[PDB]
């Protein structure tokens, strides 16, 4: 996989954000990561962690992997990365997103994914408290 160069429009919620991407605004929904939706538990703080990472960031990162870019609401399917830090990888570590939405031909951080969730999990972090 390789990563491409965007930069951010605006923080949405856990796991949507959007971002301007070879010159046009577009929502991505990341890969292989479910976040609570904002009005569930963990919904307010996943919002919190993946605003003030990209938002924090100097530099954004859209990864897409081998399958389809686009899911069927027109949202973009990426790895997003924040100066270099994967922020999937990152909500999933902290308890904060679940591995999810395991699709065949988009799946390549799967197993990255699952063993930060059984981190996580571990440590009983977030949702997994
Ligand atoms: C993450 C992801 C979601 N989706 C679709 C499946 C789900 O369909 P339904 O809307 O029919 O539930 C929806 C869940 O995303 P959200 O968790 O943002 O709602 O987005 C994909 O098609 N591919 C993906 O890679
Ligand atoms: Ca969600």
């Amino acid at each position: 996989l390789h990563k491409e160069p965007a930069t951010l429009i605006k923080a949405i919620d856990g796991d949507t954000v959007k971002l301007m991407y070879k010159g046009q605004p577009m929502t991505f929904r990341l890969l292989l990561v479910d976040t609570p939706e904002f009005n569930e538990k963990y919904g307010p703080e996943a919002s919190a962690f993946t605003k003030k990472m990209v938002e924090n960031a100097k530099k954004i990162e859209v990864e897409f992997d081998k399958g389809q870019r686009t899911d069927k609401y027109g949202r973009g399917l990426a790895y997003i990365y924040a100066d270099g830090k994967m922020v999937n990888e990152a909500l999933v570590r902290q308890g904060l997103a679940k591995v999810a939405y395991v699709y065949k031909g988009n799946n390549t951080h799967e197993q990255l994914l699952r063993k930060a969730e059984a981190q996580a999990k571990k440590e009983k972090l977030n949702i997994w408290s």
